[PDB]
C-alpha cells in the first residue's frame, strides 16, 4: 500500500497515468497521479467521497479500482486500478479510419451489450473513456451532449451510448459541426445519416432508437437487452 511497492513501466496519458508493475507478485496495473498540493481541506472531503464511491463498484464491465497510495514527500495521491491491455475505443476508431476497414458488427454488439450492463449497474462517456481487455472485453471508466442536457435523466446515458455506437459503426459522431451552436442546431434538428450499409437494419434500428430526441422514446436499459440482436457471446467472458 505504498508507492515503493510498485515499479513504473512508462506513462500512458498525462492527473497523469503511469502503468505499474507490483514487485510482490508481478501484477500489471495502472495508477493515476493526482497532486493535491494546491488543494485545501475543501478538496479533501470531495475527493475522498469520490474515492469511496469509485473503490466500491465491482462490475466486470467497469474498470476495477483497487488501492490508494500517498507519498506526502511528493503530495501526489496514486489511485490504483486495472490495466485494460487492449487500449481505449478512440484508438480502435483511429485504427479503423487509418486502415479503411469498418469494425465488425459483432464487436459493435459486444460494446453495446457490455456498456448497457455497465450503465444499468451505474443507475442501480466517450470512445476515450472505454477500454478493452485481452479478451476484447469492454470496460467503462473515467458532440455527445443530449437534447435535454441542452434543452439529466437515465435516458441521457442512452443517448450518449447511441452516439458512441454510431461513432463505432460510421467512424465519426452522428452530428458533425464546426461551431457549438451549429452542433446544437443539428442535434435539435435530430437528423443523421444511416450507419454504413454493412450493418443490419436491426443494429441501425436500436442505435437510432437510442438517438431519439424525446427521452421517453429511447430504449430503457432492459429494452436494449430484450432485443433479439443481443446474444450470449456479446457478454463479458472472463
Ligand atoms: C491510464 C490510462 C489507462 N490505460 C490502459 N491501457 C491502455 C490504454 C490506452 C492505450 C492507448 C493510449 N491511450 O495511448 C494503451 C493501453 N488501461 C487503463 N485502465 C485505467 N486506466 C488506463
Amino acid at each position: 500500500s505504498r508507492a515503493e511497492d510498485y515499479e513504473v513501466l512508462y506513462t500512458i496519458g498525462t492527473g497523469r497515468c503511469q502503468k505499474i508493475r507490483r514487485k510482490s507478485d508481478g501484477k500489471i496495473l495502472v495508477w493515476k497521479e493526482l497532486d493535491y498540493g494546491s488543494m485545501t481541506e475543501a478538496e479533501k472531503q470531495m475527493l475522498v467521497s469520490e474515492v469511496n464511491l469509485l473503490r466500491e463498484l465491482k462490475h466486470p464491465n467497469i474498470v476495477r479500482y483497487y488501492d490508494r497510495i500517498i507519498d506526502r514527500t511528493n503530495t501526489t495521491l496514486y489511485i490504483v486500478m486495472e490495466y485494460c491491455e487492449g487500449g481505449d475505443l478512440a484508438s480502435v476508431i483511429t485504427k479503423g479510419t487509418k486502415e479503411r476497414q469498418y469494425l465488425d458488427e459483432e464487436f459493435v454488439l459486444r460494446v453495446m451489450t457490455q456498456l448497457t450492463l455497465a450503465l444499468k449497474e451505474c443507475h442501480r462517456l466517450k470512445p476515450a473513456n472505454v477500454f478493452l481487455d485481452g479478451k476484447q472485453n469492454v470496460k467503462l471508466g473515467d458532440y455527445y451532449m443530449s437534447p435535454e442536457q441542452m434543452n439529466y435523466n437515465e435516458k441521457s446515458d442512452i443517448w450518449s451510448l447511441g452516439c458512441l455506437l454510431y461513432e463505432l459503426c460510421a467512424l465519426m459522431p452522428p452530428f458533425t459541426a464546426f461551431s457549438q451552436k451549429e452542433l446544437a442546431g443539428k442535434i435539435r434538428e435530430g437528423k443523421f445519416r444511416r450507419i454504413p450499409y454493412r450493418y443490419s437494419d436491426e443494429l441501425n434500428e436500436i442505435i437510432t432508437r437510442m438517438l431519439n430526441l424525446k427521452d421517453y422514446h429511447r430504449p430503457s436499459v432492459e429494452e436494449i437487452l430484450e432485443n433479439p440482436l443481443i446474444l450470449e457471446h456479446h457478454h463479458h467472458h472472463h
